């Protein structure tokens, strides 16, 4: 039976230089690389934080239709979306932010919600230090650390929630759509109810248990890495009748997402020129491949030799 892997994040093993340190982006590295995603252990966010947060999420999207909408009509991002009678969701844009979640707080809850406020925050904050963690792992195993600073300089952040129904009956029951996501790094949280599923490179399905986080990555990075590191398509698919609730936490560059030239070589030919992420966010709604950027280049295992 297939699991993917499954990889401590805790705060012990994050400190730069040590032999855990190494041996943890070693495993990152090699996941991102074979299957796009992996299990995580994330020790950053407290239990009662992960269950408040969760609280918080249920309270958004319990707000009248109206209200949500006044988070705008930018639904690639962070605004009001939903499926009737199957899933919605909305986000928080700019997290990390704490004007642009003070913000959004006034607009929701124009009478105050200071529980709210904080709660996100503090949970934006540090699952951004861990998306940041990882990306330095990520461009140590390319030896690309010189890059590193400048591709995380005013990097975006986003909490999104996104909410399914019951289902009303067991077996499977699809939730959501295939696709990929067009973050830097997604993270994870299936507030106990399992759902999130992989598309494997070789087609196979992968349905992780609740048990830890999950850490995916987006097509930014993938773009970036020249397509070293895979994207995987993914789903939702509930498994027994109940209501499920998501909290993820999407990275997304400045603007412009480059691949180092030193990602490029007579094997690797580029395959995506510089993009905006904001453009391509919009395209979408309206495969990276399928995107202007696409150079027409071969992928590495089409390589002629
Ligand atoms: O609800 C989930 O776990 C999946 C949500 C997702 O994949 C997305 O919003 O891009
Ligand atoms: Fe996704």
């Amino acid at each position: 039976p297939l699991r993917l892997p499954v990889i401590d994040l805790s705060m012990k093993n994050l400190k730069p230089g040590t032999t855990s340190w190494n041996s943890v982006r070693t495993q990152v590295r090699e996941a991102l690389e074979e299957y796009g995603c992996f299990e995580a252990v994330i020790d950053a966010v407290s239990p009662e934080l992960q269950k408040a947060v969760c609280n918080k999420g249920h309270e958004l999207l319990n707000l009248p239709l109206e209200t949500k909408m006044l988070n705008g009509n930018k639904p690639e991002y962070d605004g009001f979306t939903s499926i009737p009678n199957l899933n919605e969701g909305m986000g928080v844009g700019r997290i990390t932010d704490l004007e642009k979640v003070e913000r959004f707080t006034n607009l929701m809850w124009p009478e105050g919600n200071k529980d709210f406020c904080e709660t996100v925050y503090s949970y934006g904050k540090r699952m951004a230090e861990v998306d940041h963690i990882l990306k330095m792992m990520v461009f140590e195993s390319f030896g690309m650390e010189k890059h590193f600073d400048s591709f995380c300089e005013s990097t975006n952040y986003l909490l999104h929630f996104m909410r399914y129904q019951q289902p009303g009956k067991d077996g499977r029951s699809p939730a959501l759509s295939l696709h990929k996501d067009k973050s830097i790094l997604t993270i994870v949280n299936q507030n106990d109810v399992k759902g999130l599923e992989f598309e494997t490179k070789d087609g196979e399905w992968i349905l992780p248990t609740a048990d830890n986080h999950i850490v995916l990555l987006g097509d930014c990075f993938m773009a970036w890495s020249n397509g070293r590191l895979h994207s995987p398509l993914h789903r939702v698919t509930l498994v027994a009748n109940q209501a499920r609730l998501s909290t993820s936490s999407f990275s997304f560059p400045k603007d412009i997402i480059e691949t180092p030239a030193e990602l490029v070589d007579e094997e690797h030919p580029l395959l995506f020129n510089p993009f905006e992420i904001t453009e391509l966010l919009a395209y979408c709604f309206t495969d990276l491949k399928q995107y202007k950027a696409y150079t027409g280049a071969l992928e590495h295992h089409h390589h002629h030799h």
